[PDB]
RNA sequence: GCUGGAAGGUUAAGAGGAGCGCUUAGCGUAAGCGAAGGUGCGAAUUGAAGCCCCAGUAAACGGCGGCCGUCGG
């Protein structure tokens, strides 16, 4: 976990989660908004396709 | 389309009657001004229904989609 606040270009206090499931040949790094607990941007798919 | 509302816009004829002309006494050296009256044109303001507008209505009119992916977007 990393407990990003941000002072961001506002003032505003905006604190997310950047989750990395650090899973060795597949891992990702994702931005999960805590708040929210939503993905912003991430890297590995399963749409859920299958 | 109908039913309803319709704050408001716009909308008549009509009441209008600000003013604008012309005639012409009189004033006028001329130039012209010109009162009154007449006569003609007349704006402002007001002016409903209505349509503009907002609802509701499909056994009203009427209408009942496309593109990408692999059923979803």
């Amino acid at each position: 976990i990393f407990h990003i606040k941000s002072r961001n270009e506002i003032g505003d206090e905006t604190v997310r989660k950047l989750y990395v499931e650090i899973m060795g040949r597949h891992s990702n790094i994702i931005l999960t908004d805590a708040a929210e607990n939503v993905i912003i941007d991430g890297l590995k798919h399963l749409s859920p396709s299958m």
